[PDB]
C-alpha cells in the first residue's frame, strides 16, 4: 500500500521513512533511489543522500515547479537512465514522491515507455492496475507524450 513493486527493477511508493531502509535494501534489493521531492518534503523523515549511501544505495534527486508535479524532459531522461543502470546490474530502484501517486508515477511511466515502447496511456494503465490511487495530471500526461516522441524518433 505504501509502495508497490512495478516490475523486477522498479518499485513505486510514498516517502521512504528511515525505518523502511532495511526492508527496501535487504528484502527488495533496492540499490538506487529516485526522489521526486523537494528538500522541505523529505527533511527529517527520509534518509539524507549520505545515509542512503551508507545503507548501500545511490540517491538521485529530481524536482518540479509546482504541485501539478510535472518534470522536464531532461529530468525524465536522467531518471530513466538511472533506473536502467540498476536494471543492468540486476538491482532494484525505489522511485518515490510524497504519496507515490503523481510525480513518481510519472517517472515510472517514463521508464515503462522507454523499456517497452508503450504509449503513455498504456504505461499509466499498467501502473494503475497495480497501484490504484495514482493520479496523472494533464500536464504530466503531455510531457510523457513528448518523451514517447523523443524515444521513438531516437529509435529511428
Amino acid at each position: 500500500d505504501w509502495y508497490h513493486r512495478i516490475d523486477h527493477t522498479v518499485l513505486l511508493g510514498a516517502l521512504p521513512l528511515k525505518n523502511m531502509t532495511r526492508r527496501l535494501v535487504l528484502d527488495e534489493n533496492v540499490r538506487g533511489v529516485i526522489t521526486m521531492n523537494e528538500e522541505y518534503e523529505t527533511r527529517f523523515l527520509c534518509n539524507t543522500s549520505k545515509e542512503w549511501k551508507k545503507a548501500g544505495v545511490e540517491q538521485l534527486r529530481l524536482s518540479t515547479v509546482d504541485m501539478t508535479g510535472v518534470p522536464t524532459l531532461a529530468n525524465l531522461h536522467k531518471g530513466v537512465q538511472f533506473a536502467l543502470k540498476y536494471q543492468a546490474l540486476g538491482q532494484c530502484v525505489y522511485v518515490h514522491s510524497k504519496a507515490g501517486r503523481s510525480r513518481s508515477a510519472t517517472m515510472v511511466a517514463a521508464y515503462l515507455i522507454q523499456v517497452h515502447n508503450w504509449s503513455p496511456e498504456e504505461a499509466i494503465e499498467a501502473i494503475a492496475k497495480i497501484r490504484s490511487h495514482i493520479s496523472i495530471r494533464p500536464s504530466q500526461l503531455e510531457v510523457l507524450k513528448e518523451f514517447h516522441k523523443e524515444i521513438t524518433a531516437r529509435a529511428a
